[PDB]
């Protein structure tokens, strides 16, 4: 019921019902997942039929925090009344480490949030919910509630992090479907919706990761970790995004582990190494008759794997050579896959090259393309701070209408590592729908 | 009687009442963060759950100090008189080295500080609130009480530093969003408020750091440490500002950790070393009829990155070429990243050229543009004891209205280093907010 | 038995209430700090908490000496009568190594200090407070009681130095604020009030140091130290002043330590060294045509930091070339920071050059004008006994009116080493505020 | 009581009271300090505290000798009667090697010194003070008391000097303030009053030094020490005085160390060295018709500092050239300071030149004038056994009227070494200073 029931790295339960409930709960769960939460949802995973016993067992299995949604349908709904609310409230009142989150959606007549609204909808004989801190069912309010919940989880794990060498562990995948057990032995578990475009990440998911990315630096600095560890490795653009979220400029040498269990460590900041592992395969030369009307643009491409797929990059250049000031394509000079030990130095060389292009060519925004291991993608996205970065993703997929296109690079996000208001400045990617 | 009250490196509590206290509490917590005091406030950090219960566990966890904002609305305070304040009073009565700070907004009709008002509104039958120290409700008063709180924290940590370490660990950060657990295993933890422009320190937070820059050297001299240690990173203008606040003239050897786990040592005052690891890429020799009457302007550009970013500095120069007497560009001779071992001598070399350019040109203010790592910049601010610095940071960000503006250097602080009034003499940055 | 009372390095408590108390004790605190005794003051240092309990704790932690200021308002005030006076008198009765100072501002028709009055005014029925010595609440008597406190401190310390190698330790600063834990492991702590004029010290501070200037040589001779060690980093003019206060004639091998924690040792008495380490960059030649009547004037400027700043020296010359018989400019021959033992040697060389300037112009007062490290300034101040020194402070700061004042030197202090009346013959600077 | 009161180095107590006692106390205190013993006086050196318990502590900690000054007002005072007098008599009775001298301002109606007065006025029951030695309250009686007491101190210190490598150590510092802890690890501690003219030796202090100057050669003889050492350093005129107070024939080897901790050793009776360390710089032939009317006058100038003032000496030459018969100026051959090893040889050469002046011209007094380290001045005074010397001291100070007079030497003292009347025949300086 106390410590035996509460575990800092445990999933978070969400309670809801009906159309407004399902809509707000899906938004809340996706945003919270983008914040790095482990979450438990009924539509996520349940053996149907006697759902009451399964819900009770899942709650008893250890729930780090709770989320409560307030709608009149909640008052009408049976499950929220008795199946889980007594358990959640009991675990709240008994265990301090446990957290209870309540979100109000009915709103008052005037339009202010009602603090005592949960009391009538949940029907508790003793209120204790008005005294509970409550956030409105607005996108800013919802992301603020995710703020508080993620920071609570960081607070809970903080003694363990101080014990475990101060190494904060993150798990990131956009491909993995929603799953409660998707949580690993990791402090934060960032998951983003897999899109129907089968290679692009979801536009809604990247909007949510934009809203929640500002907490990632805050989550890390709350963790009190001298180092940051990332396991998994999402799509290349999302990897650049999570790198920009936690730059080595701010805190920590980042060691990234891929799904293939390879350790990508951090060795240094942007640098041209003594022996260059990368080379300048292709560059651009152009005189500008009208240089930089508005913002200048620099697009660059990185190859970290020996097979060369320049055809799509050539198509991108043919489409957009006029806009970009200069483009550079890099490849590994050494034969064989990039060494795990020297991964940080390879990332340093790549980011140093992109820094050279951007800074010399007018401090222009970088249309970055990374083709390499997800850990290295995170590493380069990590080292870039002063560069405004726009990440592109590989797409060999058909058209949204289902027709053939040439291998095309498409934009995902516009990144800046130093933005307090989220490293994802804009989700430029079009929606799958 | 908890021992955690004795623990000095614990956050300081603030208690304020709704609207009447929101402004005073916000200003007080901002000055506390700027002074280096870790603080827990209602807006930043309520872990989800019961507000009264969460405050209870947060206070029981351990607070070195506590401050109460006396406002007329406390008479109707739902949480203060019930749980928030009685725990504070119990801790105050419990242990000697615990801080209870009183800020009173309920001014007497005469206009003097009202000693009896906090006791009356707090509702405590004991008149101990009259005998406790109490400061007025104004920016100067809030700054003075934050002075007292900082002095109490430093005094509590002083025997620990005298017995072991001999190094005062000041951690300053700008883009860390205000939060209680951002405090690290350090003595004093400086934080500023992040704002929208994503590269300029917030004008309000910068003014707070200006007020507390009177106090930070006092923090050092009260800690009694042989030297000063910094762990973390901040806006590079704030880095120059803290360097001015902690000049080499006062503080021993100063070891600065940039958040990467690598620490920059301080070696030697402004000198041109036997080997010039830093060269002058561009030097200014242009004759004007006379130097501009009034304060002469000097613009020194010191970029420590081999990736050259000349666009923004050239734009600033063309903007101010007529006004400034002379300009100097300093970039490292060696292509590799600068080593931590000689970082102190490198910063000494940079400040030596800055002083050459300033004193040779009529002993003028130096418009400092820095691209170096955090430790090098804070050392550069450290060694500029008599030279006058105005720090600039780069903005690829568009104008506040959204219209593009080319890469620009914009002034943040006007530093007259090592000043009793304050090392940030004027907050020259104009942020619309 | 309280081992804190027998600890001589502990601060000194001053008790004072109301307007007369604040004025008299503020003057007394400035005199005590200028003398070297660390002091604890009400207004400047109250850690936030119950003021009565805070004074209890402050008295408990350690008090080498105590001072009570007596006015009728002292009899009126409850705290001065009750919270601290019983503790002070009890510790005075109990422990031998404790000094209690009683200064009376109440004068009967006779006008002599009222020996009996403090016992009744303080609220103590015992006439013991009459037996203690007393002095008038004027500048002269207050300075006398300050010298008595300093002499008691040195008397208590003397066996400790006699055991600890006979090295008297001082820590002296001009721009740390009124502080209690300012005390390092230093016998005397000379702190001069900073007053809102940046590089310029306070006229009140220098005057108060002047009143206690004669005590410093007396402090050294009472300490029975083979040589004096000074930590610190005061201003350059105050540095010359303090050096002249403890001249090379009276103390012997002196190791002055700056804020950097590097030892500037005393090697040799003024001489022209075998290798000239100072070069006469700019010298004035003129016959004695219309000099200053009676007393000729000479200015010697020494800039030991290689960055040459002759603009303000040029302004000083243009202002005062007429009365000045000659001026000599001293700079180091080789570029860099000058070594410690090299520091003693260059101090000897600089004083030799200044002596040559004074005698060649007819044994004249020297407008000594130093731009160098604190230890060197203290050493040149120390070696100049026969010579008379006028010390400046390098205004590079704008005037309070806002009008631009070119970099200029202010005639702050007139110095004459070995003067029994006071090494600060007259404070030349106007009031800071 | 242990032998801790038998130690001779620790000071001697003097007791006075009220108005008639203060003048005798001042004269006796100054005359003992000129004699060479450290003396403790009430108004001089009482640490802050209750005067009764402070006298308790001062007497109990260590006291070699005592003085009870008998005045008509001693009966009225309470403190003298039972606070320190019975304790001093207790120590006198218990410890044999303790000195208690009695001076009587009470005069018998007949006119002889009153032996029986101290017993009744002091309050003692039994006849005690009649048996102990009694001396009148007059300059001759006071100096006779110093005779007896210094001789007792020397008798006590005789075995210690004989055992510990016989060498009689003296400490001399004219410019130091009245002090009781001024004593060093020295047999005698000669002090003179500080003068308000800020450069001149004090008129009253030098008068007392003249009165007690008979004692010092006798003190050296009675100490039974082959070598005599002077410490602390005093005025160069007083340095010549202290040197001539111990002529060459009466001293043997003399190792003089100033406050600088550099040893000046005595080498030979005045001789001209084979290699002249100090050379003639300007020798003058002065033809004065009818030379030596009565007795002739000679002046000599020995500046041992490489910087040559020469201006005040030129003023002396202009003022007194007519009556003067022959004058000589000696400046060192080697550039810089005078080396420690050859100090005795340099002094011998200088005195050889001085004696050449004082003999070749005729039987004449030399007006000796020194710019040299304390040890060489003392040695020069030592070697002036036969020739009669007048010591000069320079003044750059403004005249007491306030108007300026160019650098000047004033006639301070005329010396004739080894005389029984006193080495200080006259204090030529006025007594107004």
């Amino acid at each position: 019921m106390p410590d035996t029931a509460i575990n800092p790295r445990d999933p978070v339960f969400v309670s809801y019902r009906h159309s407004d409930g399902i809509a707000l709960a899906a938004e809340l769960t996706w945003l919270l997942r983008a914040a790095g939460i482990p979450v438990w949802r009924d539509v996520d995973d349940l053996p149907p039929g006697d759902t009451d016993a399964r819900l009770q067992q899942a709650i008893d299995e250890g729930i780090s925090g709770a989320v409560i949604i307030i709608t009149p349908q909640i008052a009408d709904s049976r499950v929220v009344r008795e199946v889980e609310a007594p358990r959640l409230l009991r675990l709240h009142r008994s265990s301090p480490q446990f957290a209870l989150g309540i979100v109000n959606a009915i709103q008052t007549s005037t339009g202010v949030v009602d603090y005592d609204a949960p009391d009538r909808v949940l029907g508790m004989e003793r209120p204790e919910l008005r005294s509970v801190d409550q956030k409105s069912a607005s996108r800013l309010g919802l992301v603020t509630m995710a703020r508080q919940m993620l920071w609570h989880r960081i607070a809970a794990i903080r003694p363990l992090l101080s014990a475990s060498g101060g190494e904060l562990r993150l798990s990131l995948q956009t491909r993995n479907t929603p799953q409660v057990y998707d949580r690993t032995d990791a402090d934060l578990d960032i998951r983003i919706r897999p899109s129907a475009h089968e290679k692009l990440p979801s536009a809604h998911g990247l909007e949510d990761f934009a809203e929640t990315a500002q907490f990632l630096p805050d989550a890390v600095t709350r963790a009190g970790a001298n180092g940051v560890r990332i396991e998994g490795g999402a799509h290349l653009s999302v990897s650049i995004a999570i790198g920009a979220a936690i730059p080595s400029t701010r805190v920590g040498p980042m060691t990234v582990v891929d799904g293939r269990g390879v350790h990508w460590v951090s060795s240094t900041e942007p640098q041209l190494p003594d022996e260059p592992r990368l080379r300048i395969v292709r560059e651009s030369t152009i005189p500008s008759t009208a240089p930089a009307p508005g913002r200048p643009d620099v697009a660059a491409y990185i190859d970290l794997q020996h097979p060369r797929s320049d055809a799509a990059f050539d198509n991108y250049l043919t489409e957009h050579a006029a806009e970009l000031v200069a483009w550079q394509h890099l490849a590994p000079t050494r034969t064989g896959l990039l060494d795990a030990a020297d991964g940080g130095t390879i990332a340093a060389e790549a980011v140093a090259h992109i820094r050279e292009l951007s800074m010399t060519n007018g401090n222009a925004v970088v249309h970055l393309m990374v083709r390499g291991p997800f850990g290295l993608a995170v590493l380069i996205g990590r080292l870039t701070n002063t560069l405004r970065v726009v990440a592109y993703e590989w797409t060999d997929s058909d058209a949204p209408d289902g027709t053939f296109m040439p291998p095309r690079y498409e934009p995902i996000v516009q990144l800046r590592a130093s933005t307090p208001a989220g490293v994802i400045e804009r989700v430029i990617v079009a929606d799958a729908e």
